[PDB]
């Protein structure tokens, strides 16, 4: 199969994701809403921005996005491949780097974090 | 008023140009590299991301995505704008490098990590 | 209550041994992984590290180095020790595989990152 | 020039770390002293433990060691690579992982910071 990234995922904790289409230079749009967050506010759904990497138009490509999170003043980008797994289905293997703000440049060095993000389809 | 829209380089020797950002917060750019994991010639590549524009701080948070049109891999950025008393700019940035691999048991060794620091031309 | 004393393995089906821990959180181990980045013989290697001690927490933080036997690289490990119920344990971890490179100009390419989920073997 | 971690280290932070003498097995013991936290708690020294790789003896070696803190629950490991630089001078140029203590398992995914950090000698 091709991998696509078109369609709504959904991960361990429940956060859920929705990528549209993607257009031929590899943009695409969509919505995240996670299930957990590091603020005190109440969470909504955010939109995300990225793209997929065409070049050798594999099945399988590489692709990132940034999710603008619309609760938070924080960013986090995720980067991964879209992969056909060992029993045959889609499945996003992603990294991803939360930016928190911080007051002053010398806390730049605690504002990142990292971590895993496993998608499937929903 | 830290800005990212203008033309940055880093000590690397990499540029960037990011235009104008929209009231979502959206921008586009470029971004030529001085140096690559592949054995192939570089080109200049487009990125696009977002500002985050939350309580419009000052010193925004902000990511974007690489889409390198040399290579099969993405790198994402995100960071920081900060700015002093004399307006002077700085992005301090980490960054995740994925590279494509054929097989899922080889996804474990496809990202790299590391930190990009920007200043303004 | 959470103990890294034990024989742990991951989803490669890489294994690990981590035997007492001293009174200062000091241990040693051995990792044997099931994969590489290298084209060389994978060997048995041995790892040092420390537990958290602060607070004597049931579920304590740690990090290991594991000093690969078979390549120049060095990987470690930093988790959190979690018990269930029926005192079942699971080590969450992240770690930094360093690669050599000859060059410094190079480094920027030389840390990959990633996850390990072991349960006891 | 050989690049040897045994010595005194500072970074742009004026975070020091002492380390020993390495030992024919790569391994090493040092105390580090942190300039910030991201704890609300009172820093204080603490002891560090790691190795050095040597196959092929290689006259920059990578390595990795792990700080123990004594005043917060928390642990960082810090792998890198004790390079001459282009000056002649030694630097350590590494990245880190700091681990919280998080109080439940379904909060581990926003545990871990991650960063760089450059040492220079004395
Ligand atoms: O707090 C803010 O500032 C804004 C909100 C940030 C939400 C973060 S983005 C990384 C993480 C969180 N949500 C999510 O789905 N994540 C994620 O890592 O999911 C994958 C996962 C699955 C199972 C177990 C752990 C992680
Ligand atoms: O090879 C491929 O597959 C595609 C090309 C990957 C290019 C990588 S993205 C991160 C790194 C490299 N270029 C660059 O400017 N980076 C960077 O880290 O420079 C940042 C820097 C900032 C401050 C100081 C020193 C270096
Ligand atoms: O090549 C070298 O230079 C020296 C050897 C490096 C081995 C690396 S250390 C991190 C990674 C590899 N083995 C292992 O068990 N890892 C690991 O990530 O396992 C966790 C895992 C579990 C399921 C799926 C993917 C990863
Ligand atoms: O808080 C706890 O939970 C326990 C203590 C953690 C101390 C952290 S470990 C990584 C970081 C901090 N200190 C330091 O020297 N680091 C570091 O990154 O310094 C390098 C640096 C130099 C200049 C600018 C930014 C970073
Ligand atoms: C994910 O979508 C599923 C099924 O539609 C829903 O039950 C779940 O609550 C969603 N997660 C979140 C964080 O909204
Ligand atoms: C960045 O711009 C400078 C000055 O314009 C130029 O000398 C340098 O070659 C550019 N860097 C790259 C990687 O093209
Ligand atoms: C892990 O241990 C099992 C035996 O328990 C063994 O079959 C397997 O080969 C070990 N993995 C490696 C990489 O040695
Ligand atoms: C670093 O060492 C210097 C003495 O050379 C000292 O002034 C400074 O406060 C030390 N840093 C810490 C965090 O104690």
């Amino acid at each position: 199969r091709k991998c696509s990234l078109t369609g709504k995922w959904t991960n361990d904790l429940g956060s859920n994701m929705t990528i549209g289409a993607v257009n031929s230079r590899g943009e695409f749009t969509g919505t995240y809403i996670t299930a957990v967050t590091a603020t005190s506010n109440e969470i909504k759904e955010s939109p995300l921005h990225g793209t997929q990497n065409t070049i050798n138009k594999r099945t399988q490509p590489t692709f990132g996005f940034t999710v603008n999170w619309k609760f938070s003043e924080s960013t986090t980008v995720f980067t991964g491949q879209c992969f056909i797994d060992r029993n045959g289905k889609e499945v996003l293997k992603t990294m991803w780097l939360l930016r928190s703000s911080v007051n002053d440049i010398g806390d730049d060095w605690k504002a990142t974090r990292v971590g895993i993000n496993i998608f499937t389809r929903l």
